[PDB]
C-alpha cells in the first residue's frame, strides 16, 4: 500500500456489527488503527485516547475504526477494560480479523499502523509505530488539519505548522494573475521558491 | 539487495558526497544513534523549512547523541547555495551534512525512487523509525524527538511509551517481562497493576 493507492475496500464483523469499509466512511475523512492484539498496554492507552478525541475526530467531518484480529467477544470484553481504566466510553468500531482478510488486505503481515483515508477513498498517509512506542494524537489531528486545508487551497504547511500559521504557496501554482486571485490576505516572495502567506481562512 | 525499508532492517552503509565531504554512513555514525532526512530536489519550500528547524535542534539532537544527515538527489554547489538561503531566511545555521545524491546511489539504494522519508537507525545500524509524509506537509520535530526519548529510555530499560507520554511520565513493563523477581529487581521505585497486562511504573532514571 502506498499514499495515493484506493484504501481498500472490506466487509468484516466488528464490535458494533458487520462493517462495509466504503460504505461505513461515505464523504467522511477516516483513519484505521492496527493493533496487533487485544488486551495490550499501549494499544489499550491508544483506544483510549481514540474514544476521548471523539468531538475532535466530529468537528473535522472524520470517522475512526481500530483492527485487531482477535474475536468480538475479546473486542467487546477489552472495551470494558479501556472504557473503565481510561475513563472514556470506545464510540467507534473494533473490527474483528479473526480470518486475517482485513490484515492481509492492508499488508499488516510487533508494529501497528494508521491509515488516513480521504473522502474519495485515497490513502493520504501511513504513520507504522513499533510496540515501545505509543502514539501523540495531537500530531494525528495536525496532520489531518494539514490534509484537509492544502486539499481545499494551494498551500503546502511547512515545519512544525500548527492550524493558524501561515502557509507556503505550493511550487506547481507558477501563474501570477491566479495566485492575486486565489491569496486575497497577499504574499511574500522571501525566495523565488518560498512564498509565505497567512493561512486562508 | 534495494527494497522498501521495514523496522529492524538494518540501514545499509553507503559512501557519497556531501556539503560537509564524501561520507561513509555506518563510519560516520559510530555508536550514535542517526536520523536521516530524505528531501526530493533542493529549492522546495516545506524542505526549506524542514531544514532551517533541523538545524535550530543542534543542540537537542546532540543532547541525545543523536548525529543528523540530510539527503537529495542535486549536486554540492546546489546544496551549498541552498544551505547559504535556509541559513538566512531561516535563522540559523546548517551544521549537518547534506548529501549529494547526484547519481541518485543512496536513494536506489534506500528505494526512495512526491513523499520525503526519515529514518531513526540505532547505535547496531538498525531502522527503529520510518516516517513518510506528504510533499503538502511539514514535519513536527517535536515527535521526531519525542520518539527518540521513547525508543532510547525503551532500549536501556523494560518498559513502552503509552500513547502521548512525554519525557518524565509513568510508563508500561513491557508485556515479554513476567518474572516477577526480575520486575521487583528491575523495578525498585514498585509498579501498579491497573490490570494483570496493564502495569504502570515511574519512569526510570
Amino acid at each position: 500500500l502506498r499514499l495515493g493507492d484506493i484504501a481498500p475496500d472490506f466487509e468484516q464483523d466488528s464490535s458494533e456489527g458487520r462493517i462495509r469499509l466504503h460504505e461505513w466512511l461515505g464523504d467522511s475523512w477516516g483513519v484505521l488503527f492496527s493493533h496487533p492484539a487485544d488486551f495490550t498496554p499501549v494499544c489499550t492507552t491508544e483506544l483510549g485516547f481514540t474514544a476521548k478525541l471523539k468531538d475532535q475526530f466530529a468537528q473535522r467531518g472524520v470517522k475512526v475504526l481500530a483492527l485487531s484480529v482477535d474475536p468480538v467477544d475479546s473486542h467487546l470484553k477489552w472495551i470494558d477494560d479501556i472504557n473503565e481504566t481510561q475513563d472514556t466510553r470506545v464510540n467507534f468500531p473494533i473490527i474483528a480479523d479473526a480470518d486475517r482478510k482485513v490484515s492481509e488486505l492492508y499488508d499488516l503481515i510487533t508494529v501497528r499502523s494508521l491509515f488516513i483515508i480521504d473522502p474519495n477513498k485515497k490513502v493520504r498517509l501511513i504513520i507504522t509505530y513499533p510496540a515501545s512506542t505509543g502514539r501523540n494524537f495531537n500530531e494525528i489531528l495536525r496532520v489531518i488539519d494539514s490534509l484537509q486545508l492544502t486539499d481545499e487551497h494551494k498551500v503546502a504547511t511547512p515545519a512544525n505548522w500548527e492550524d493558524g500559521d501561515e502557509v507556503v504557496i505550493v511550487p506547481s501554482l507558477k501563474d501570477e494573475e491566479e495566485i492575486k486571485r486565489r491569496f486575497p490576505k497577499g504574499y511574500r516572495a522571501v525566495k523565488p521558491y518560498l512564498r509565505l502567506t497567512p493561512q486562508p481562512n
